[PDB]
DNA sequence: GAGGCGTGGC
DNA sequence: GCCACGCCTC
């Protein structure tokens, strides 16, 4: 019934959910599981969906699709500040 | 562009 | 726990 706390010395920091606490106490530790396995790259990362985009980078997945334009972006936020040149 | 990070619906 | 959205920082 407790909300989620990080109980180390110097943090305090409390989330939603405890998976949000999983990965931040990832912080902490030195923990990152999931490892990109590209040639070369080397990258790890605590939580799965920033390998996940971390990934696009390699493969050229651009699925977001600038419709004034014809230029992709990998992420959401990426196309968004776009638009922005598109006012 | 890319990584760190907080959040929420499922 | 997954996955995606969105913001911050460099
Ligand atoms: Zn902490
Ligand atoms: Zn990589
Ligand atoms: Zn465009």
């Amino acid at each position: 019934t407790a909300t989620h706390t990080c109980d180390y010395a110097g943090c305090g920091k409390t989330y939603t959910k405890s998976s949000h606490l999983k990965a931040h106490l990832r912080t902490h530790t030195g923990e990152k599981p999931y490892h990109c396995d590209w040639d070369g790259c080397g990258w790890k990362f605590a939580r799965s969906d920033d390998l996940t985009r971390h990934y696009r980078k390699h493969t050229g997945h651009r699925p977001f699709q600038c419709q004034k334009c014809d230029r992709a972006f990998s992420r959401s936020d990426h196309l968004a500040l776009h638009m922005k040149r598109h006012f």
